[PDB]
């Protein structure tokens, strides 16, 4: 177990942001964890409840994940309960409230209304440098979708996994027998069919984000029943193209969403081709 320790008196619980099944999520002041900020605001998730393993090993995944564009890991108060994990504190919440509270339906760091072209793209490219990085460990996501992902101060889009998305998206999950829960809006027919989750099955789900993201937050096939998008998915049948996406992005997508998982883009690929759009010129963007 090497993870950072830290003491439960520089951690101060200031107010709820969350509630989950396996914890509950306050903002507070944590002391002394960083040199240049002797005080400053992170996030803390107390575990509730077999329960005390799973955490121990979330804990220690968290603490082997770095990257500029996959959540921040502070570490653990083990000294009394309750147990608690610390985070950085990520102003703007989930890309998906996000999303939707800069989209048409509906500050500091993003223009009134509706997000251009170019802000919607930084995003993909954040997220698909993230799915790089965890491509790269061999690690398989299964639950990637802008729900699990935050943004911070700058527009910093980073990739979690959070329990608070099977509560407030109940809507996003199929409960299967007593206590599973499926994306199967998110999902493969691969996923779906034979149930193999995979570097392959999290670039479909990066190709759905994609679709999230230029819809601003729409939920995938929101016009079906679970088990309609399940005939839908199985049967081949791909998402549209949303009103503010470009032919050139929608490619991306659809090199997501080959039947076969060897035939979709690498994830280096996919980001590749976001990262050289986010960042070219308005004069190229502006006729895309
Ligand atoms: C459970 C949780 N809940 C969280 N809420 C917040 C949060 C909420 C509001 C504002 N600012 C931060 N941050 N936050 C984190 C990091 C986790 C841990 C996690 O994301 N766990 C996790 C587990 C497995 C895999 C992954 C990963 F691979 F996707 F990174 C993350």
């Amino acid at each position: 177990a090497c993870v950072h320790h830290i003491k439960r008196r520089d951690i101060v619980l200031k107010w709820e942001l969350g509630e989950g099944a396996f914890g509950k999520v306050f903002l507070a002041e944590c002391h002394n964890l960083l040199p240049e900020q002797d005080k400053m605001l992170v996030a803390v998730k107390a575990l509730k409840e077999s329960a005390r393993q799973d955490f121990q090993r979330e804990a220690e995944l968290l603490t082997m994940l770095q990257h500029q564009h996959i959540v921040r890991f502070f570490g653990v108060c083990t000294e009394g309960r309750p147990l608690l994990m610390v985070f950085e504190y990520m102003r703007h919440g989930d890309l998906n409230r996000f999303l939707r509270s800069h989209g048409p339906d509906a500050g500091e760091d993003v223009a009134p209304g509706p997000l251009g072209l170019g802000q919607l793209l930084a995003v993909a490219s954040q997220v698909a440098a993230g799915m790089v990085y965890l491509a790269g460990l061999h690690f398989v996501h299964r639950d990637l979708a802008t729900r699990n992902c935050l943004v911070g101060q700058g527009l910093v889009v980073k990739i979690g996994d959070f329990g608070m998305s099977r509560d407030i998206y109940s809507t996003d999950y199929y409960r299967v027998g007593g206590r599973t829960m499926l994306p199967i809006r998110w999902m493969p027919p691969e996923s779906i069919l034979y149930r193999k989750f995979t570097t392959e099955s999290d670039v479909w789900s990066f190709g759905v984000v994609l679709w999230e993201i230029f819809t601003y937050g729409k939920q995938p096939w929101y016009q079906l029943s679970n088990t309609e998008a399940i005939d839908c998915i199985t049967q081949g049948r791909e998402l549209e193209r949303p009103r503010a996406c470009p032919p050139e992005v929608y490619a991306i997508m659809r090199g997501c969403w080959q039947r076969e998982p060897q035939q979709r883009h690498s994830i280096k690929d996919v980001h590749a081709r976001l990262q050289a759009l986010a960042q070219a010129p308005p004069v190229y963007l502006d006729v895309l």
